[PDB]
């Protein structure tokens, strides 16, 4: 066991081995705090997030495992893996703590687009590298489900990684059908998002800035029109169908007319990625082999994950048993040396 130092930062305890110095908060890593640290080990800048009470309730310390193992099963260039876990805990009795450690990004997709103007270029980059992060997490039977600008992780070099998998309003990158509030939506929840960030980065602004979840949804009609006859026939609820078809109907825009003077193939594939019937939208994997990451795909270079166990999740344990199971996993740790 290494050596640890406490201290104390904006309010909150960090208790961290002494490899890692001169943290400094950065912000908020979604149901957790984060510091920018120097990893002495290895030379690199690495970020540590702290989770918050990781056992406050069933909830939670469900929650904890779920990130843990998601985290331990993540290694791809384009989704946030891990470089360390750790815990001052000297016992399962005592572990109360745990901290996450990934190399440091240093800004999202929103400290990238705001006041600033990417060419066609940077955006085929940038969602070439959202697609196959996605198309990696896809394949582990993993669905995103929040992606948007500030769950892009993008450094100095325009290298980009997927953070929050698995777990600047929300609601605006969502699926119509997440509106909706159907509870058998597929992977292409994310391919949605996608295409409402693309669309963000090509425009410079929201695509669908909705209010609130009903002005979300006709907004989103209004460029992908009301559900056609294939799309109403699959709508179980009585209460969605009422709503939906009592709306004054509005035809699929043209999106060429509608995205202008953007690269005709950045429109194709905006068409693609934002068929409302979730069971006609494109897939990760077909995404990458659109024309339009032509300079960037290479089908040997976008690997697939091994299989990832998430029968836990219809699992209703007690908190001291995720606790022990989370335990259980921050000793097994293996880093990527
Ligand atoms: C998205 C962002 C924006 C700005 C800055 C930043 O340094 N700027 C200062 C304040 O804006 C840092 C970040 N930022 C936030 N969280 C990051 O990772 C969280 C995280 C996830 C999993 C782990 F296992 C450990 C972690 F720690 C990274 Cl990797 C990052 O890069
Ligand atoms: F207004 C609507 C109606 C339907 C959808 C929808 C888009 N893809 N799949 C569905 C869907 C919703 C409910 N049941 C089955 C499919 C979205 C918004």
């Amino acid at each position: 066991r290494p050596t640890f130092y406490r201290q104390e930062l904006n309010k909150t305890i960090w208790e961290v081995p002494e490899r890692y110095q001169n943290l400094s908060p950065v912000g908020s890593g979604a149901y957790g705090s984060v510091c920018a640290a120097f990893d002495t080990k290895t030379g690199l800048r690495v970020a540590v997030k702290k989770l918050s009470r990781p056992f406050q309730s069933i909830i939670h310390a469900k929650r904890t495992y779920r990130e843990l193992r998601l985290l331990k099963h993540m290694k791809h260039e384009n989704v946030i893996g891990l470089l360390d876990v750790f815990t001052p805990a000297r016992s399962l009795e005592e572990f109360n703590d745990v901290y996450l450690v990934t190399h440091l990004m240093g800004a999202d997709l929103n400290n990238i687009v705001k006041c600033q103007k990417l060419t066609d270029d940077h955006v085929q980059f940038l969602i070439y590298q959202i697609l196959r992060g996605l198309k990696y997490i896809h394949s582990a039977d993993i669905i995103h489900r929040d992606l948007k600008p500030s769950n892009l992780a993008v450094n100095e070099d325009c290298e980009l990684k997927i953070l929050d998998f698995g777990l600047v309003a929300t609601r605006w990158y969502r699926a119509p059908e997440i509106m909706l509030n159907w509870m058998h939506y597929n992977q292409t929840v994310d391919i949605w998002s996608v295409g409402c960030i693309m669309a963000e980065l090509l425009t410079g602004r929201t695509l669908f800035p909705g209010t609130d979840h009903i002005d979300q949804l006709k907004l989103i009609l209004r460029l992908v029109g009301t559900p056609g006859a294939e799309l109403l026939k699959k709508i179980s609820s009585e209460s969605a169908r009422n709503y939906i078809q009592s709306l004054t109907q509005m035809p699929k825009m043209n999106f060429a007319n509608v995205f202008i003077g953007a690269n005709p193939l950045a429109v194709d594939l905006l068409e693609k990625m934002l068929v409302l019937d979730s069971d006609k939208r494109i897939t990760a994997a077909q995404a990458l082999a659109h024309a339009y990451f032509a300079q960037y795909h290479d089908p040997d270079d976008e690997p697939v994950a091994d299989p990832y166990d998430q029968s836990f999740e219809s699992r209703d344990l007690l908190i001291d048993e995720w606790k022990s199971l989370t335990y259980d996993e921050v000793i097994s740790f293996v880093p990527p040396p």
